[PDB]
């Protein structure tokens, strides 16, 4: 049985939380001389909507199979690598869930991909050749990247708005029983035309910002400069226990303060298209 749960922190708790949580967990690194710069930490997505906000409102009311569309890149403007992600919301007799679903495509691709212009054959053929992949997990891959292609022209979506922030992630490798990550720098900036200004230039993301927190040169207007940390925890916890006895703990402490239905996403389109939008999350006023 796992459970995911989402808090915010205040800038005052931020390093004790993180006493606390480096006292139980290891934190992961990618550089095998196990050294980081600062862009190393860097996770930037890019949402998908159409001007009508259809999957704002979606994921906001949680319809069943609601869907979110994002291209995230890890690290720097040097990163190549883009993933295209999908992000599933599940409710039946058990609960509820979230489903993602991603596969992983070069940055000079990405435009054409998103126009129809590359088709998903055309953007598999290398992997495809290859033959590492086993035939039906290419074939699974296939139909994901035909899916989002598909509602992606479909539904008329366009780059709405980027998330960003600085994540550590908590985790003993081989022991996903817990793992937490702590979110900070999170930022949310405006992708879309709403109001006539082009802002990315017909590219799938703007480039007059990089990773260059605090964006200091966008407009007022442009940009949401989240004040507190996200804290997320994702148990797995063997039947029929209960989560160990410190993350219970931290989980209640005043340290933390529990926000269920957060979404960067959401917070995003509310705060920046606050004109726009005619529903609101209960974190924000009304
Ligand atoms: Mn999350
Ligand atoms: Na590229």
């Amino acid at each position: 049985v796992r459970q995911t749960t989402k808090y915010w922190v205040h800038p005052d708790n931020i390093t004790e939380l993180k006493l606390i949580i480096l006292k139980h967990l290891p934190v992961l690194v990618f550089n095998t001389n196990k050294e980081f710069e600062r862009e190393d930490s860097a996770i930037t997505s890019i949402y998908f909507d159409n001007e009508n906000l259809d999957l704002y409102y979606g994921r906001l009311r949680k319809d069943e199979g609601a869907e979110a569309h994002r291209l995230r890149w890890y690290g720097g403007m040097s990163t190549d690598t883009i993933f295209v992600e999908r992000k599933t919301h599940r409710e039946d007799w058990t609960g509820e869930k979230s489903v993602k679903a991603r596969f992983a495509l070069k940055e000079r691709h990405v435009n054409d991909f998103l126009k129809g212009k590359y088709t998903v054959d055309q953007v598999f053929a290398k992997m495809r050749k290859e033959g590492k992949k086993p035939m039906n997990e290419i074939e699974n891959l296939e139909a994901l990247a035909s899916e989002i292609q598909y509602v992606m022209l479909k539904k008329k979506l366009r780059p709405v708005v980027r998330s960003f922030y600085n994540r550590t992630a908590f985790q003993l490798p081989g022991d996903a029983r817990v793992r937490i990550s702590l979110d900070t720098e999170l930022t949310m900036v405006r992708e879309d035309n709403f109001d006539g200004v082009d802002r990315t230039h017909k590219n799938w993301r703007r480039t007059d910002i990089g990773v260059d927190w605090p964006f200091k040169q966008l407009d007022d207007k442009d940009i949401c400069r989240f004040p507190y940390a996200v804290l997320e925890v994702k148990l797995q916890t063997q039947l029929g226990q209960e989560p160990p006895e410190w993350v219970r703990e931290l989980v209640g402490s005043h340290l933390v303060e529990p926000v269920p239905k957060f979404s960067k996403f959401i917070h995003g389109v509310a705060t920046l298209l606050n004109d726009k939008v005619d529903s609101i999350p209960f974190w924000l006023p009304q």
